[PDB]
């Protein structure tokens, strides 16, 4: 048991919930884990998916992104932040792509999961890609009922910062589908109590974050360190209690504690 996984289990021990960490070093393909093979729900962390599943798309059907889509009044979820905005009109595949992404738009995300033919869709290119663990059974919102024990709709912190590591430094999109995947990702707005709080602040970032029931908090990020090689790192975490209060903050820790451990 290493220092950094000794200050995780700490953390953890802490925080009353359940931690999954993983880290990816690039310049030393080395990894660090904390419940690394675990599964843990993915809440809106899925996004990431769908939206790298569309840029696949794109690939070949080059004004995809370009598409328009209407936005209907039955359309709308729980958490509609940019699409209620345009009900009775439409979006682009783009504009859903950035809504999802930066805004944690479920609309949005339900648009992505449709354009690829259902969750199984979803789960179709993460096993494209060599992704093995990751599971999308439902839409938004049910998939964010992060029940616990539930297999429906989770992945691990190994997978998933393979996964993300190979999608925005690894060549499974096109070179504008990558590098529109990160411009997305370093525009998030949502990430500032998260993963970024715990970092240094000269590093950028790229982040998705995911938050459901059973206080569940997540995070998954690409980090480029100035100077050195960049980092890939997915924070999990959730709680006993159905109705927990969202913890931001040990995502953070997680991840002061890991870039204080390098």
């Amino acid at each position: 048991t290493s220092a950094v996984q000794q200050k995780l289990a700490a953390l953890e021990k802490s925080s009353g919930g359940r931690l999954g960490v993983a880290l990816i070093d690039t310049a030393d393909n080395t990894q660090v884990l904390y419940r690394g093979d675990e599964r843990f729900p993915m809440c809106s962390t899925s996004k990431v998916m769908a939206a790298a599943a569309v840029l696949k798309q794109s690939e070949t059907q080059k004004q995809l992104l370009n598409q328009p889509v209407e936005i209907k009044p039955a359309d709308l979820v729980n958490y509609n932040p940019i699409a209620e905005k345009h009900v009775n009109g439409t979006m682009t595949l783009a504009e859903l792509s950035a809504a999802a992404l930066q805004y944690s738009d479920n609309t949005a995300m339900n648009k992505l999961i449709a354009q690829l033919g259902g969750p199984g869709g979803v789960t179709a290119f993460a096993r494209a890609i060599g992704d093995e663990t990751f599971r999308l059974d439902r839409t938004e919102p049910t998939l964010a009922t992060a029940i616990p024990g539930d297999p429906r709709d989770t992945t691990t912190p190994r997978a998933m910062a393979q996964t993300l590591r190979q999608l925005t430094l690894g060549h499974a999109l096109g070179e504008t589908q990558r590098a529109q995947l990160v411009t997305w990702l370093k525009g998030n707005t949502t990430g500032a109590a998260s993963i970024r709080a715990g970092l240094p602040t000269s590093w950028t970032v790229g982040d998705k974050t995911g938050s459901g029931d059973y206080g569940t908090t997540n995070d998954i990020a690409v980090i480029w360190p100035q100077g050195r090689a960049p980092l890939v790192l997915v924070t999990y975490f959730t709680q006993p209690q159905q109705n927990a209060e969202s913890r931001r903050d040990v995502l953070a820790s997680a991840a002061r504690i890991i870039a204080e451990g390098l």
